């Protein structure tokens, strides 16, 4: 049950990427700033399929506030819910399911015993 949540957590984050992608990177002429706000503006605010949004937080993040077009997606579980199952995305596409909070929010990229990501 709670892998198929994170399933349809993945392909929501899915869905806010490529919104993402193609309504608001896509803007010919908004400067960095601009589109940054407006990501997180958007994704913040995006309400999700209700059983998703009851379970989980989505967020964005950047490494460079000069070069938001590279940010990744984090979704994870509401605090105090006992879920833990996690999964983050590239901008670029790279999407990964996670073992845990900890490793979505880390942006890992494989498992080690029960602990991290893998590509999806």
């Amino acid at each position: 049950f709670e892998k198929g949540y994170q399933s349809q957590l993945y392909t929501e984050m899915v869905g806010i990427n490529n919104i993402s992608k193609q309504f608001i990177l896509k803007n010919p002429l908004d400067d960095n700033q601009t589109i940054k706000s407006k990501l997180e503006r958007f994704v913040s605010g995006y309400k999700m399929n209700p059983k998703i949004a009851e379970k989980y937080n989505v967020s964005v993040h950047f490494v460079n506030k000069e070069k938001p077009r590279a940010y990744s997606l984090v979704g994870v579980p509401k605090t105090g819910t006992g879920y833990t199952l996690s999964v983050w995305m590239n901008s670029v596409g790279d999407g990964y399911k996670c073992r845990d909070a900890a490793s979505a929010r880390a942006h890992l990229e494989t498992l080690s015993s029960d602990v991290g990501c893998e590509a999806f």
